[PDB]
Parts: C-alpha cells; structure tokens; sequence
C-alpha cells in the first residue's frame, strides 16, 4: 500500500556519467559503449548563445579541445561528429559501466526519470512527464545541461531524454539522444514559445485507479458517462480528449477494480466541474498527472 | 529553476541489495562488508508473526538455513546473531561494492531516500520524510520489507531506515540500522497505534522559500507575526511549535531571499487561516512539508 512518485534506481545511468568540457563552458555527458553524447552548446561562449552557428563554431574546435572526464579519469577524445543537437565525441575506451540500452523518443504523456548531474557529478533523480506541449517541469540549473531522462525494463536502460536549455518561463526543453528537441524548441538564447499545456487524462484517470486501489475512493459516485459527454468537459478544463486506445491501456486497471473505464471518467467529470471540497487524493490536493497507466501497475504490483 | 521532490542517486545503494530466504519466507537485506542486515521476521512463518519469540524461533536455524543471494551468486553464511529487529548474516565475502557508510538514526521530521526492493532486487527511489508520530509514508508491497531509506554526503551513505512493517492503516513502520524501530512499534501482527501526526512546520517554512526563489511569490504579504503568535496557530492546525533551532537553519533561506523568517511565518499563517483560494504554489495545492531547509539549500545551489 502507498503511492510515491516513484523513479527507476539510477545506478545503471550514473556510471555513464561524465563532465565535458569545451574551452570555458563546462557539461553533461553520457558515455555509452566508446561514445560520449552531450548537448552541442558546449561548444558556445554565453556571447555564441544569442544567434550561434554552430557548424562554424564546430570547425574552429579539434578533437584535443573536448576534456572529458569519468570521474577522475580523462578520456581520450579520437572522433568529434553534430548530430542535430548533440555532440558525439569518439574516445578510445568503451564505458566497462554500459549498460544494456537503447535511443528511444518518447510520446508527449510518458513518464521517466531524470538524473540531474552536475560537472559528471548525479546529484538527485526524480520522475517527470513529456508536458504535451513537450516541455517537462524540471529541477535544473546552470551546469545540469546533459543530464538525461530514462525509463528501465529489467536491465535495458531506454535513454529519451536529454536536458538542453531552461525557457524564461522557467520550463525545461531538451532532445532524445539523436540530438533532435521534443517540441519547437531551438538551441538559441531567445525567447521561444512553448504552447498552451493541457492535463495528460488518461494518466490522471490512471491515478485515480491507483487511489481506488490504495483505499481513496471518496470520489467515486453513482454516475456514468460517454467518451463524447467526458470530452466536452475534458475540452472545457484543458484537458487531453480521451480515446478508445487510452480506454484500452487503462483496462488492466479497469479489470483489477472493477471500476468500467466511463465510470471512471464520471468520476473525474465531477472532480473537474465540483473541485475537491478541501479533500485530498492519495494525499494531493490537485488532480496527478506524472503517473501513465504502466507506472500504477509496475508501482502497484512491485515489478523490479 | 524548477523545485521537484528529489531523490539521493540510489548506484550506491542496489550495489548492497541482496535476497535473503528463511525457510518460506524471502525478503531484502543489505550486505555490507561481510555482514547481511535484514529484519528479523524473515524466520517466521506467517503463523508465527501474531505473537513470535524471536529468540525461539531464531534457535531452531542455523547458518546454513540463511540463503543469501547477490544478484546471482550465493552468498556462504558463516554466522548469524539478532540485534534488536535486526538479523546480521556473517558471510565469508565483502562486498566489493561497498561505499563508504555509516548507520544513523536520523530525527523525526527529517528526510530520506528510499530504495523500494522485491527479491532483492531495486524497482524503484523516492524521497520520504519521517513522520513526527515515526511513521513513513512509503509505497511498499509484500517482499519489500528489507528495502532502506538514506541520505548522501559526497561519498558516504548514511543508512537510516530499514523497512520492516505496514500498519492496518496503511502507512509503514520499520527500524534503523542497529534493529530499534522507530517509534513504539514491535514487529508483531497486532493492530499498533501510530499517534496523532503533526506538520512539519520548519519543513514547509523551508518549501515556502523555494517557492520564493523559484517565483511563485503570491502568498507574500504585508504582515509580520512573533513565535508566540505563530506557534497559536500552528496549534490550531496541527502543525509542530517552530522553536528558535528552527529559525536559526532558516537563516541561510532567509539570508538569500531577504525575507526574515518571522515574516515568511506571517506568510504561512494567512496560507492556514485562508487556505491557498484555488491556487497552487510549486504545483502543490497543499502545503508541502517533507523538504528540510537542508533539501532546499542543496537542491536550489546543485550540490552533488
Ligand atoms: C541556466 C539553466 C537552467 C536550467 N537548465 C538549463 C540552463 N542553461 C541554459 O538554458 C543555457 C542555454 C541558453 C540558451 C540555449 C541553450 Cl540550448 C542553453
Ligand atoms: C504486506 C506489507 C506491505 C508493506 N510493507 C510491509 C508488508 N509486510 C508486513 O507488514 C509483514 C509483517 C507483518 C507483521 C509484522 C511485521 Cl514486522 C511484518
């Protein structure tokens, strides 16, 4: 019984990190097999950052410019390649940490976890969502750029994340490994737009099952409803229209309590229109969204 | 920018995870140097744990009845002793994963990561506080009792809590490192009381600063109160009587916001007589209390 915001163990992705450094500015970067990836504005003076070319600002740099370091040890850099928006700096020593992985992108309304570091150094981990306007609500500072997001399955380590830039509103945008941004989003020290947000449904439906599961069923009432009824108050509070694939991932949870999915959404219809009252749910005063409907069945069924 | 509830790297702590068996019973232990921590109910049986005499039931096993198993190697058991609610396995090996560690028994109101296991085996990290009243509020199944919460200075674990029991109430109960539960506990199948829980008020007071340096500043207002006035309402509320230990580790919040911290308690006393109005504050609708000022100080500067 419980229910944390829960992140995958990060040990796998600490030995892959380490500090790159590139002139004056200094980074993240993940050193995987003989690779190490990190955001190409590495290469930028805080001066490069307002409009930077970087294929010119790449030429200017050799192999010898980029220091990286795991741990206490240097790494000798052999190969230096862009890839969109990541540097992929070849070095002589495959990473003896590297873990089974992968290169994934992940949907807007996925959840992983992230491992901030700073200087090569992991200093927390925490769970997070793909906003669907492809932002996440990080915790990063200067010097966290590098530090990437990822999900587990058993001893496969899928890597979809990787922090580039904080935006003036304060939210975070970043790229998958292949150096490509999640979003609109431009390597550039300029103000950019991330669009309106709305609430991930089917996770928040999916916590709801999760509450039910955990002794929180105050909420639950006498009422149904219809996918096109629900989506016109989901329209109304900005939330994500609800579809059958979504009503088809919450039916392990469905078939675990009971509770038919259109139900649930009766349920979630009168939370909207009516608040809370002043009552939490699995202790939240607020509607959760950071939890897709596999995060409460891993969490729910402690899958290691 | 950003402030999540942020977890310590757990790499340190799954190199210690092991699976310890005793008759039917399997649970986690943490293997440390030549020694396997576990709790001590792993030798019963489930008929055993209404009303078990631990010295008798631990006299019927011998080394060779404790199955130790790291990852996939089996571990040789050479002695066995109770200390406390804690059974310590002597194997013939240290581990060579071993951090630097000490056992702390840490206070109520402060924090710590948890690595929640299952055959000891890691699904997943969070952060906790420990409850006034001694409990936690985990997230914790059957097979996880064994899993450990700590803390992280550099190099050095700080072990402080090993899980041993749910409570009919659902929250969770367990010991430090030496086997002394916290709290009255007894790892015993009765119903326990867990007292009345209080709000950490020093712990909030520390999240309203992080919501200042982050930008949510809404709650600030014109007023100012004293520890008397304050500590009248935070009795009101249940909240736990802010003494001048816990104006003094504010005093760095307050040095770098220039807000004095009788006025942030002027701040929090109108959020608890007016509530938030339908506002959130760090995306919570309710008043956060398992950050220390500690936690806010090293999440808002990047201490790894
Ligand atoms: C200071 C900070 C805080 C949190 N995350 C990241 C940062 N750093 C930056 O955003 C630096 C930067 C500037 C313009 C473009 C790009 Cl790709 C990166
Ligand atoms: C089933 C479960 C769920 C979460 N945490 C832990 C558990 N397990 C237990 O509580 C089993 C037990 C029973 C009586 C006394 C003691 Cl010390 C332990």
């Amino acid at each position: 019984s419980g229910f944390r915001k829960m992140a995958f163990p990060s040990g796998k992705v600490e030995g892959c990190m380490v500090q790159v450094t590139c002139g004056t500015t200094t980074l993240n970067g993940l050193w995987l097999d003989d690779v190490v990836y990190c955001p190409r504005h590495v290469i930028c003076t805080s001066e490069d950052m307002l409009n930077p070319n970087y294929e010119d600002l790449l030429i200017r740099k050799s192999n010898h410019n980029f220091l990286v370091q795991a741990g206490n040890v240097q790494l000798r850099v052999i190969g230096h390649s862009m890839q969109n928006c990541v540097l992929k700096l070849k070095v002589d020593t495959a990473n003896p940490k590297t873990p089974k992985y992968k290169f994934v992108r992940i949907q807007p309304g996925q959840t992983f976890s992230v491992l901030a570091c700073y200087n090569g150094s992991p200093s927390g981990v925490y769970q997070c969502a793909m906003r669907p306007n492809f932002t996440i609500k990080g915790s990063f500072l200067n010097g966290s750029c590098g530090s990437v997001g990822f999900n587990i399955d058993y001893d496969c380590v899928s890597f979809c994340y990787m922090h580039h830039m904080e935006l003036p509103t304060g939210v975070h945008a970043g790229t998958d490994l292949e150096g490509n941004f999640y979003g609109p989003f431009v390597d550039r020290q300029t103000a950019q737009a991330a669009g309106t947000d709305t609430t991930i449904t089917v996770n928040v439906l999916a916590w709801l099952y999760a509450a039910v599961i955990n002794g929180d069923r105050w909420f639950l009432n006498r009422f149904t409803t219809t996918l096109n009824d629900f989506n016109l108050v989901a329209m109304k509070y900005n939330y994500e229209p609800l579809t059958q694939d979504h009503v088809d991932i919450l039916g392990p949870l469905s078939a675990q309590t009971g509770i038919a999915v259109l139900d649930m959404c009766a349920s979630l219809k009168e939370l909207l229109q009516n608040g809370m009252n002043g009552r939490t749910i699995l202790g939240s005063a607020l509607l959760e969204d950071e939890f897709t409907p596999f995060d409460v069945v891993r969490q729910c069924s402690g899958v290691t």
